[PDB]
């Protein structure tokens, strides 16, 4: 007893919500996953180099994996895009060196036909760090305001402390 966020959620959806939690390695996805659900994590490997962490919790199905990396594993990623209801993209706000890379990865994801119209929540993570870049600047750097083909939101959070995570999930629940 020391409750996960998916459970605390008020006005939670009615149908099972399929969520994809993506971002670069070290972004804080596993840490975020554990703040969201306490259920046991399943580790699935559809193809070599494609490592998925999957959890079923509180009417939510979450699949988590690191983006970027190898070329030939895109067709395997795409199979999951088709039935995705929400995309949660996680960024390490203190990793300026890889901001350009993660921005490009996000841009490419939003170009995927299979992800058309899927709402996207961007978590500007690790905001507890005194090295974390400002969320308003991250948003401009990701050119989020140019997004016209879907609804989006950027939320400052700390998966470590849990701050801002529920606020982000509240937005997700309003846009399912
Ligand atoms: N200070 C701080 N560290 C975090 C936060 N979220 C994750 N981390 C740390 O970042 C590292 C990578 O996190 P992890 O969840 O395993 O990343 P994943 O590779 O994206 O699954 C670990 O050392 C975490 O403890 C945060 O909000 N604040
Ligand atoms: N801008």
């Amino acid at each position: 007893g020391l409750l996960s966020i998916l459970r605390k959620l008020k006005s939670a959806p009615d149908q099972e919500v399929r969520i994809l939690l993506l971002g670069l390695d070290n972004a804080g996805k596993t840490t975020l996953l554990k703040q969201l659900a306490s259920e046991d994590i399943s580790h699935i490997t559809p193809t070599q180099g494609f490592n998925i962490k999957s959890v079923q919790s509180q009417g939510f199905k979450l699949n988590v994996w690191d983006i970027g990396g190898q070329r030939k594993i895109r067709p395997y990623w795409r199979s999951y895009f088709e039935n995705t209801d929400i995309l949660i993209y996680v960024i390490d706000s203190a990793d300026r060196k890889r901001f350009e890379e993660t921005g490009q990865e996000l841009t490419e994801l939003l170009e995927e036909e299979k992800l058309s119209c899927v709402p996207v929540l961007i978590f500007a993570n690790k905001q507890d760090l005194l090295t974390a870049a400002p969320a308003s600047e991250i948003a401009e750097g990701l050119n989020l305001h140019t997004i016209r083909d879907r609804v989006w939101q950027i939320q400052s959070c700390s998966a470590l402390t849990g701050e801002g995570v529920q606020d982000g999930m509240n937005w997700v629940c309003k846009n399912v």
